[PDB]
């Protein structure tokens, strides 16, 4: 139902508002069943995989703040250091105070 | 309880949903569904919600998953924006609601 069309269009549309650089850039995203995993990055890929079995209850906002989470780890590292929090909280702003559980929620075992 | 708790949540989600028209057509199965959470059968109006994970679902949660899935009955099988606004009525929260569902799924 959620095309790869609009998913492409959102994750184009992060990656030129966080202004990744041009390899940090060089990303695809694929629609893929997981397990237990909203998302996950295949950095050898260059592959964002969303998962397939909840990509039906996804909004494009939510999509968005997905994307944007895991963009940030591209560009910052594996840690929520204070830039991936600023960064992050000036693309949410209305997230202040829920954007900490919800970005360290979304990290598997 | 467990199984009489799950009826009294979707009977409770219908009236709330205003689809008290043929709830008695309205039907839920518990199966085991991979990593899928829950699923619907329009035509036979039936619910489907994962057998692996239930016990580990809380109120709200089984109430979230309920309405998305009764939602499609008033909507059609299209998450159309009046689906989106009215489950985020319903459920303001319901982006942490997912991600807290999801890590609580993967760590049992
Ligand atoms: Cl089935
Ligand atoms: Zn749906
Ligand atoms: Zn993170």
């Amino acid at each position: 139902m959620k095309d790869r069309k609009i998913l492409n269009e959102i994750l184009s549309n992060t990656i030129n508002e966080l202004n990744l650089n041009d390899k940090k850039a060089n990303i695809k995203i694929k629609i893929k069943p997981l397990k237990w995993k909203i998302a996950s990055i295949s950095l050898t890929n260059k592959t964002i995989y969303i998962n397939k079995n909840i990509l039906p209850y996804l909004s494009d906002e939510e999509i968005r703040f997905i994307l944007a989470h895991e963009l940030l780890h591209l560009k910052y590292g594996k840690y929520h250091i204070n830039e991936f929090e600023e960064e992050l909280l000036f693309l949410f702003p209305n997230k202040e105070a829920i954007l900490i559980n919800l970005i360290n929620k979304l990290h598997q075992k």
